[PDB]
């Protein structure tokens, strides 16, 4: 109990649907930093370590790619390492990635190896990831429905 | 805003060339030529950052020395000079009528082969030799912090350097370490080529623990192989280099293996609260695109240095050397035992037609004549140029096809010996 | 008595009605002019004249091309054991041992030759207890005429010695020069007649051009020798390409490369001195053992010498026997291995490499592909190992940026350092040393 509100470092807002579903979920946000209420920061190429140190911490990361996938994914990973908690910390942490199943198999092997986590698949299908307790807007609502347990 | 009126304006003894783009014409410049006096626009200096160190298959410079472009290029035929000029560049600056002058003047001498003055407006710099290297080393992207100075660990407490290596090749890193005298208490490798393992095993008495491919090393392997004290690494320089029209960038192709150096760099680097030294190293070809010189140094969070082998060897080798080695930005001093000239590496009763050999690719003019007969270089002479011991690749029945390809993607021994010199302040030598 | 089947003689020796030395061991004919060097028996005129030629013939995969007894290729049966390659044919096995044994022997897997097996009277094929010492003498004496023993030159005074003015006709890769330099004999001049441009590079870069070259041998006249003379030693060796019986379209002497023998003879006649002399003079020659006996007779008649036979396997780790003519002091001493001889294949390999055989013979798949095994994958010999096998100092042929085939071909047709060292050892007694 006694849970502070959420702060999500989203990415690839696009239509900014994720914020809409999060608001409809019945929980409030503390600070949202999006990049294509939403406090825009920069382009994807202009975020430094001291920036995340100053505005940290964070509790959510979002992927998304409906072209070179590595261009976006490796910056995503870069940040993901930036936002992840250091040693001696017990703060809850989340992450999540979205990618179409129509993709290279070697690509898939590489991303699975780099994220050090086995992937999951949800039919429409879209390749899915994420260290989150739980097992297309309806898909978004279904996925972040159980987010209210620890918040 | 053509260069025609710009040259006339500065010819009136009332204006300078640094207010405009010498190779581009437009005003609003950012920086200057390191070869002459003037300035360039922002989008026009980027192309000079890449193409300066290119060379053609004919042993001569690839593109223009003024504008770095040309449909046709007049070529200088002096002694070991490769600069090729542009057709329209000459008449804009030095004066009109030079098209038919150099055509009939055989041999032609370019403006860096003769004592030059303000011929037209071609004011060659008095000390362009020293200011050219600063055009490639000291740029300003984000001004990262100075390298952390690990405390100088004295003797009687230094462990043998537990080296790690990715894409080892022919154990170039191991060879230099034994030359310095640093005891290699453990040396993992990451080579996959069949012939490369043969060279590193028989020559080194089986002291190298060749293990496996890079894409199979998992998180658990490092803690059962470590702790490590250095992480060497050299990426495959064929993904995005300005020689293959494929143009497979860092984010698409075998350039993906750069992050695999960064990936394994995170596991090996010490956890928070520990106070032990941990050095690392990286290098790639200088002739890469614009959007990679800083991205690789952004993820690494460091400032690249540049070292050229022409000051310590008889070949043209200059690459970007990342890392935080102790005292790495110091100037490139030559060695007394260096084979500074080609004639110190040739066989008996052979003489050369050049002084410094230009770059060599998968396909090897002819730089040697013996007994008054025209010949080419031998595979046992390339080893002396790169500082390797003689009869080093004579293993596993390779002729000239493999002893040349395998030697064309290795590091210069006296160049690497420069960086690793201060490592004796942290590890037990001899 | 002569043209009958082998059954009569087999029964006669079975019924104690005759002796082993009465009939030919390979055809049954009478008149034992010689003795079989491996068993008890006799040879006729038309049998031993094809046993001096085809005994040292080997196949392309390291085996014997003809059976050990009849030397006729009708049907073969190979000794499966390694370190031995001698094989017996069908008729040579069935008649002289026992009927019905061929099928059982073929079904007997693995099979062993009777020489590998312990000696017993398996039929009438009794094995001589001193076969080797008699086989060695089978190839050197009892043939041809009895030429007068060469006269030894008088003992040269120790002080009055001069550097040797060699003329190494058909030098190759300066094998004789390498032996002389290693032996410790002062060379004051060294001529050479080679037309192999790659070999010129090897002889030039390695020995600092100390040897004065000459172009093709076919363009040398008397005046050249008059200018270059005197000559304290003449050396030569014919290219054993067309002389050997390996090629079906063999020409032998008097044709092709055989004619070069006449060039060597003329060059030796020109360079040898005149009457009323005291200058020491020595010469030498070499050709393969496997050649026609008639050509060997003509060569031995022209030169007036009885050739000796030296087999490299007694000091080296290879199969190589070749004839030696010449005049040197003591060409038929018993050979002894040196204290630094690489006698077995194990001493001529790389690191992390293991040798399975012990002495290598001179379709390259699954049979010759397995001389050396590394990490469970058997492979072939390297050039750096051939250089060690042949006795040359290591890293010798690696010039002119040539790879595997050129190096091995250039290495396969040369001499061996220990054999020529043994031959040239007594030469320190006439010329200046060190
Ligand atoms: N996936 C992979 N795993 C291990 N090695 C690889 C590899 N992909 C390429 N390599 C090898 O890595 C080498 C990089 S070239 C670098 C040579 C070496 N680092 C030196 O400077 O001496 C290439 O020759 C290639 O054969
Ligand atoms: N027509 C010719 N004239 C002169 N030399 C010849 C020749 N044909 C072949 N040769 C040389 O004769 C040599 C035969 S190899 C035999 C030479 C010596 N036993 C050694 O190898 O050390 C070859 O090296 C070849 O270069
Ligand atoms: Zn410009
Ligand atoms: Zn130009
Ligand atoms: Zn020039
Ligand atoms: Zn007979
Ligand atoms: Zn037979
Ligand atoms: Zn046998």
């Amino acid at each position: 109990a006694r849970r502070r509100p959420i702060r999500v470092l989203s990415l690839f807002d696009g239509i900014a649907t994720g914020y809409l579903v999060l608001k409809e979920l019945g929980i409030k946000v503390g600070k949202y930093v999006a990049s294509e209420n939403i406090k825009y920061v920069n382009d994807v190429r202009n975020i430094t370590k001291k920036n995340i140190e100053e505005w940290g911490p964070f509790d959510l990361v979002i992927g998304g790619s409906p072209e070179g996938t590595g261009r976006l994914f490796f910056e995503f990973y870069h940040l993901l390492n930036y936002s992840r908690p250091k040693e001696g910390d017990d703060r809850p942490f989340f992450w999540m990635f979205e990618n179409v199943v129509a993709m290279k198999v070697g690509d898939k092997r590489d991303i699975s190896r780099f994220l050090e986590c086995n992937p999951v698949m949800i039919d429409a299908a879209r390749y899915f990831w994420g260290n989150l307790p739980g097992m297309s807007v309806p898909v978004i609502r279904h996925l972040f429905a159980p987010l209210k347990d620890y918040f």
